[PDB]
């Protein structure tokens, strides 16, 4: 009854001032965000409030989503960068499965940056099969994991690597599952160091329990990303 109130605020997505935000068109929407308002982390895109339109209201994020930031030809990533990128999806993930939080739908379209590049995991709660970024026993039983997020997250750092390229692009949908099955994963992008690709491929694990946790995930790449200086430019594809 008053248990929503500080979720609450008064005076298809719009602009909106009090901050910069988007601004998104009874009992199951004022629990949902309360539940929603409770997570709070640097990598995880907040709810700032609720409204009777009914209206979510979100941080607008100034550069959009992460996927068309990489593809963007007039950006100039470094390898350093990227992995940055993937350092801070990897702590939003982190943060999500501490809340035994089942993402279902990481992907680099569903993450955000800010005006200071800050990546936000978005697209769940009220701010929310895509194949080809589900773990094979989640392809069989439509059920999702946190380790199920993980291998998800391993395509996002593919994603990462080859700068928004689509994953497996000569697979169609229907196919994935055929195909992975044959013994395959994701090549290895051609500016991805051997170290994160053996990340990726520990992220693909076959069984689930073997995946690394995002604690691991969070610690490993931070390492990684330690030994960069940015130095090294990410070009595109001609392939993708
Ligand atoms: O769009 C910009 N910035 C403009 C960036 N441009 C690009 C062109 O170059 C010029 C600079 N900021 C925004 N912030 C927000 C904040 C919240 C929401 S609702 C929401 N809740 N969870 C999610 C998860 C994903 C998406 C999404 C996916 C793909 C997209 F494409 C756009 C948005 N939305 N979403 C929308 C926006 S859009």
């Amino acid at each position: 009854v008053q248990a929503v109130q500080h979720v609450v605020i008064g005076p298809c997505v719009y602009h909106g001032t009090l901050i910069h935000c988007a601004v998104k068109s009874v009992s199951q929407f004022l629990t949902e965000g309360i539940i929603m308002k409770d997570f709070s982390h640097p990598n995880v895109l907040s709810l700032l409030g609720i409204c009777g339109s009914p209206l979510v209201v979100l941080p607008y994020m100034k550069h959009g989503d992460l996927r068309n930031f990489i593809r963007n030809e007039t950006h100039n990533p470094t390898v350093k960068d990227l992995i940055g990128f993937g350092l801070q999806v990897a702590k939003g993930m982190k943060f999500l499965a501490s809340k035994k939080f089942v993402h279902r739908d990481l992907a680099a379209r569903n993450c955000m940056l800010d005006e200071k590049f800050t990546v936000k995991v978005a697209d769940f709660g009220l701010a929310r099969l895509p194949v080809k970024w589900m773990a094979l026993e989640s392809l069989q039983t439509q059920k999702f994991t946190t380790k199920s997020d993980v291998w998800s997250f391993g395509v996002l750092l593919w994603e990462l690597m080859t700068r928004g390229a689509p994953p497996y692009p000569d697979v169609n949908t229907f196919d994935i599952t055929v195909y992975l099955l044959q013994g395959r994963r994701l090549l290895q992008p051609e500016y991805c160091p051997d170290p994160l690709y053996e990340v990726m491929l520990k992220c693909w694990h076959p069984k689930a329990e073997m995946r690394p946790s995002f604690s691991e995930l969070v610690s490993r790449i931070s390492a990684i990303f330690s030994t960069f200086i940015g130095e090294h430019y990410v070009h595109v594809n001609a392939t993708y």
